[PDB]
């Protein structure tokens, strides 16, 4: 999950994720965490998705 979130944070430009209402950053962090969780869950095929 750590590597996935680090990968999905460098992909998103800083300009979009920062220069906005100050609550956007927490929303993007939640989005990255959710994407990492559901992407890492795919490894355990029959028990996950």
């Amino acid at each position: 999950v750590k590597a996935n979130m680090l990968r999905t944070f460098s992909s998103i430009p800083v300009s979009r994720i920062c220069k906005s209402p100050n609550e956007r950053a927490r929303l993007y962090f939640l989005l990255a965490w959710f994407h990492a969780i559901i992407q890492e869950r795919l490894r355990y095929a029959p028990l996950g998705w």
